[PDB]
């Protein structure tokens, strides 16, 4: 059954691609079974802004572009990460030459014109902007304060720990000038299943919303929060599902992003593994159709387990033939 038409009522199905996932019987089996897919690189930070000034957009572009004339809807990934990020955004070269912080005044400037160019760009060619990604420490031992709960990254150095909603602020602004374009903003973020991460993103999120909503008669600054859903054997479903209800309970809509469960090492997946997979998808999935009301999207991050950035840990619902494995008869349920 093709898994778009599985969860046509529920949430969109999809995936995420390079160029390779764009032709051929790769293409086929994109499109029979997915509604949206997000770039697995071609639309992070440096591959559309590799130095000052320097926008480059066409790779991203010829994509975006085929995306849509194959019927499939495009999420954006991603405007801010300190991973596959341009050094030159948020540090320099002082005099000793030791790399170090920029001014904050100076990485605002650029955060916010990287944001605004990128979003101005494609305009409402995505439905969705992951605007801030992996903010968080993971297991903070006080996530009651996530302002120190909050990694600290170059953009933190930078800027201070005010960087993270000064980023969608700026992603706002351009929605407030644009405002026919329908455009979720979402934060995104892995191992939300442990609990005191799950916090101090829910705390993030409620006091930026908070005051937002306070000026601006109760609309959202960040309408959704991306579970990656980066899952292995031992994940427990339970706390899936407590760290779901929290982020429910900020009033924002949720997508699961860059779902996968990794099961084996050395690309060899034992049969009795290859069913605790399926069975723990099949646990995954019977999660989020209960709570479909409030989940936009569930994306699988890649295809095929050859693929998978986690190729070696088997974790995708296809293997390296395209030929379906028992994880796919889970999903579907
Ligand atoms: C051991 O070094 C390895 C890198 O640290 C590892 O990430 C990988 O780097 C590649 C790059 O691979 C993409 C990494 O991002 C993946 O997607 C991200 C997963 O992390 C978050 O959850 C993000 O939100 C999500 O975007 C992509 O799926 C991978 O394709 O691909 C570009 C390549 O030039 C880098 O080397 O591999 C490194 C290695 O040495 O193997
Ligand atoms: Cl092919
Ligand atoms: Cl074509
Ligand atoms: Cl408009
Ligand atoms: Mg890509």
């Amino acid at each position: 059954a093709p898994l778009k038409d599985v969860y046509k009522n529920d949430f969109l199905i999809g995936n995420a691609i390079s160029a390779e996932d764009l032709e051929g019987t790769r293409l086929e089996l994109l499109k029979m079974h997915h509604d949206v897919v997000t770039a697995g690189n071609a639309m992070k930070p440096d591959a559309l802004q590799p130095t000052k000034g320097n926008f480059t957009f066409t790779a991203a572009d010829a994509m975006i572009d085929k995306v849509l004339a194959e019927g499939m809807k495009m999420h954006g990934h991603v405007l801010v990460w300190h991973q596959q990020s341009p050094a030159w955004l948020n540090t320099k070269k002082d005099d000793n030459n030791n790399t170090v912080p920029l001014g904050r005044d100076e990485a605002l400037d650029n955060l916010r014109t990287h944001i605004q160019t990128v979003m101005k760009h494609f305009g409402n060619k995505v439905i969705s902007w992951d605007v801030v990604n992996e903010a968080m420490n993971d297991n903070p031992s006080n996530p009651a304060d996530y302002k120190a709960s909050l990694r600290q990254t170059p953009w933190y150095q930078a800027i201070g720990s005010d960087y993270v909603e000064q980023a969608f602020l700026a992603a706002r602004e351009v929605l407030d000038e644009n405002p026919s374009w329908n455009i979720k903003l979402y934060y995104n973020d892995y191992n939300e299943d442990n609990q005191n991460k799950a916090t101090a993103i829910y705390n993030m999120v409620k006091d930026i919303n908070d005051r937002y909503a306070a000026a601006h008669n109760g609309k959202l600054l960040i309408d959704g929060v991306g579970m990656q859903g980066h899952y292995n054997i031992n994940t427990n479903p339970d706390n899936v599902k407590l760290s779901l209800e929290k982020f429910i309970s900020l009033g924002v809509e949720v997508s699961v992003s860059e779902l996968d469960v990794t099961a084996g090492n050395n690309y060899t997946l034992p049969e009795n593994l290859a069913v605790g997979q399926a069975y723990l998808y099949a646990q995954l999935f019977k999660l989020y159709k209960e709570h479909a009301d409030h989940i936009a999207r569930v994306t699988f991050w890649g295809m095929d387990d050859n693929t998978s950035w986690r190729a070696e840990n088997n974790p995708l619902l296809f293997d390296k033939n395209l030929q379906a494995k028992p994880a796919y008869y889970g999903v579907i349920d």
